[PDB]
C-alpha cells in the first residue's frame, strides 16, 4: 500500500477528527516515528487498522467509512497527478481507461504498485459495467473512488453492486448509471 494512500487518509481524519485523532491512530497501528512517504510501499494492514478505528470511532459501518474514503481519494489523487486525470475530458473516458491508462500510468510512477485487475465495458442507457477484482477486496473504496470521478465532472450517477467478493464470488459488478453530466440533456 503506497504511502500516498495513507496522506490522503491523513488529510481526510485531520479535517474530520482532528490531528490528535490521527496522532493517536499512528502511534497505536504503526511502528515509532512512522512517516508515509508517498511513493513508498507498506504494510496494507496498517491503513486496514487505522480504517477499522476510524469506523469505530464514529459508529460507522467499515464498507460505509472505506466508501467515503473513496470519494475522498478521488480527489487527493486527482490533484496529486493532474496530467493523468486531466487525460480524460468526461467521466465515461476516465471510467473506461482506469486500467489500461490511469493504473498503467500509475506502474510507470510508482514503483511496483499493488492495484486491483480492472475492466470496463459500455453498455445502453449510458450505464457500465466495471468488473472489479483483487485479493485486498477494496471494491468499496473503488464505488467511493467511482462517486468521486463523477463529483470531478460535475456528474451524477448510480452503482449497483449485486455481485461482490465479499458475498462469495472471485470478483465484483459495478453497474454504473450515468444519470447526468454536463453532455447529457434529455435522454
Ligand atoms: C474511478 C477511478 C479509480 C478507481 C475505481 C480506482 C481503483 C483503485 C482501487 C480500488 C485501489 C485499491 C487497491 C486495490 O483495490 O487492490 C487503487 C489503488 C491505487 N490507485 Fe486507483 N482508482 C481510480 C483512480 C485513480 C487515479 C486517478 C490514480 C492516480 C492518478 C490512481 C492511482 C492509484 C494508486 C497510486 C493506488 C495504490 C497502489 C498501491 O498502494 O500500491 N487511481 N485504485
Ligand atoms: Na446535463
Ligand atoms: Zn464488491
Amino acid at each position: 500500500m503506497k504511502g500516498i494512500i495513507f496522506n490522503v487518509l491523513e488529510d481526510m481524519v485531520v479535517a474530520q477528527c482532528g490531528m490528535s485523532v490521527w496522532n493517536e491512530l499512528l502511534e497505536k497501528h504503526a511502528p515509532k516515528d512512522r512517516v508515509y512517504v508517498s511513493a513508498k510501499s507498506y504494510a496494507e494492514s496498517e491503513l486496514f487498522s487505522i480504517v477499522q478505528d476510524v469506523a469505530q470511532r464514529l459508529n460507522m459501518p467499515i464498507q460505509d467509512v472505506v466508501k467515503a474514503f473513496g470519494q475522498f481519494l478521488f480527489n487527493g489523487l486527482a490533484s496529486r497527478h493532474t496530467d493523468v486525470v486531466d487525460k480524460f475530458d468526461d467521466f465515461t473516458s476516465l471510467v473506461m481507461g482506469i486500467h489500461d491508462v490511469i493504473h498503467l500510468e500509475v506502474n510507470k510512477l510508482y514503483h511496483e504498485p499493488s492495484l486491483p485487475h480492472i475492466n470496463g465495458q459500455l453498455l445502453p442507457n449510458n450505464q457500465i459495467a466495471l468488473r472489479y477484482s483483487s485479493p485486498r477486496r477494496l471494491c468499496f473504496c473503488a464505488e467511493g473512488l467511482l462517486f468521486g470521478a463523477a463529483q470531478h465532472f460535475a456528474a451524477a450517477i448510480q452503482i449497483s453492486h449485486d455481485t461482490c467478493m465479499h458475498t462469495g464470488a472471485d470478483h465484483c459488478m459495478l453497474i454504473i448509471e450515468l444519470q447526468n453530466d454536463e453532455n447529457l440533456y434529455f435522454q
